[PDB]
């Protein structure tokens, strides 16, 4: 079950280049997938849920759409970024870097949607919306059909194959900066060793990415995973009738509906990823 993140890409290095740069690592309630290049696209993808970004090797640019305005948001090496709900977005992906994404699986009343617009424009061009379950397979249809349509062969829309509205409104959220996660948990050091788990991005959001230092946690049956990943030193956690011990790199995916016990040593630093559906942002 312990798998060492850099290990987990090294084993799977084929499958972060083209035709699909992406392989999940996990699939289930938390979608937790690593992301490779070359990837220079146009298309801009809008869903419920958010989306966690960081840049595990190289650099990536992730446009958005952010208060009426195009914006370019550079995600470097070793940085972390929270990207909220509703956010049309088109990450671009370069040759030869790792990076890991992690997002869930929508609610059966959740639609997802895919955009192209009009040149440098806020004016749709194309559009299609769907119920998404597994997101780059679905999305791979809809890009061709766009390439093979009068829309793109003119860059002119067709009014009655555009929606009146959105199913949702989308974000009026502004978008953070991009964090240096070492630079972040260094600077928090001594919090995180007086055994106080700090959230990295707040109660503002769905997803929860908390660090923690020394310290014990009692994991309760939930129905969401939630993802360990042991960043400096070692943990024990105790799952299934196992004792599991996480060296420095190693993660650990918590399945919906099983119980932990977590045991961190001195000066170990680790994070834990959660998207519960149900803390969902109203508006
Ligand atoms: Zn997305």
């Amino acid at each position: 079950r312990r798998l060492g993140v850099r290990a987990w890409v090294k084993e799977n290095r084929g499958s972060f280049q083209p035709p699909v740069c992406n392989k999940l690592m996990h699939q289930e309630q938390l979608k937790v997938m690593f992301i490779g290049g070359p990837n220079t696209r146009k298309d801009y993808h809008i869903e419920e849920g958010e989306e966690v970004f960081y840049q595990l090797e190289g650099d990536m640019v992730l446009r958005v759409l952010e208060q009426g305005k195009h914006r370019d948001v550079v995600i470097r090496q070793g940085e972390i970024f929270l990207l909220p709900a509703r956010v049309p977005h088109s990450p671009q992906r370069f040759a030869n870097t790792v990076g890991l994404v992690v997002e869930r699986r929508r609610l059966e009343t959740e639609l997802d949607g895919l955009r192209y617009y009009v040149g440098d424009t806020m004016d749709v061009l194309f559009e299609k919306w769907f119920y998404c379950k597994d997101l780059g397979t679905q999305l791979a249809p809809i890009i061709q059909e766009f390439f093979s349509s009068e829309q793109y062969r003119t860059g002119k829309p067709i009014p009655d194959q555009l929606l009146k509205e959105p199913p949702f409104p989308l974000s009026t959220r502004s978008i953070m900066e991009p964090m240096s996660l070492d630079a972040w948990l260094d600077s928090h050091h001594r919090e995180l060793q007086a055994g106080t788990p700090l959230s990295l991005f707040g109660d503002t959001y769905e997803t929860q990415v908390i660090a923690y230092g020394q310290g014990s946690s009692e994991g309760l049956r939930q129905n969401v995973d939630v993802w360990l990943w042991q960043l400096e030193g070692s943990s024990v956690v105790t799952m299934g009738g196992r004792r599991l011990s996480l060296a420095p790199d190693d993660s650990l995916l918590v399945l919906a509906g099983t119980s932990y016990a977590w045991e961190r040593t001195q000066g170990s630093v680790a994070l834990s990823v959660t998207q519960d559906p149900a803390c969902k942002k109203p508006l």
